């Protein structure tokens, strides 16, 4: 199972994700900060808590931050987002 | 180098994308519709141009707005998007990230 670190402050849209992603292809551990401590095969991380391969999640676009985010090898999705979106840019990744 | 086709309606943001990619490392390609014919390392298709029965088996979609059935449905045809509003610099700096 690949592991999936998922960091924010608030947790209903990742457990919402995690219940939805294939338990036996994808293991989740949730934090309120990015732990460089953690080995995983994928950080989601929100914009506001970013210090492997990261997914970033906005709250608007702004196009430098897009771009640096872009620049330093990091894919983005931007508000609003659903748990159904969240796994499905998962997976995705994942399997790419 | 890398061969990306552009499909889109409006060449404009193409055209400047175009002109800040390296050209040993990237070829272009721009049409206005989506052809499987050709063999690319990249197709970036406007979602309107997209034909609605494919899917893979690199693909980025350029979405006006955001609707979460399509957002969702994109996704698991295994396509990555972007929603307006979109710049040539992000467009460069977004085939960047899926080429290197
Ligand atoms: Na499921
Ligand atoms: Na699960």
């Amino acid at each position: 199972p690949k592991h999936v670190l998922l960091v924010s402050e608030h947790w209903d849209l990742f457990f919402q994700t995690k219940e939805l992603l294939n338990p036996e292809e994808y293991r989740c551990t949730i934090g309120q900060q990015y732990k460089q401590e953690l080995s995983a095969d994928l950080v989601v991380c929100e914009y506001s808590l970013l210090p492997s391969f990261v997914l970033v999640l906005l709250d608007f676009f702004d196009e430098e931050t897009s771009v640096d985010l872009l620049d330093r090898g990091f894919w983005y999705l931007i508000r609003p987002i659903t748990p159904r979106i969240l796994k499905s840019a998962i997976s995705l990744f994942l399997s790419q």
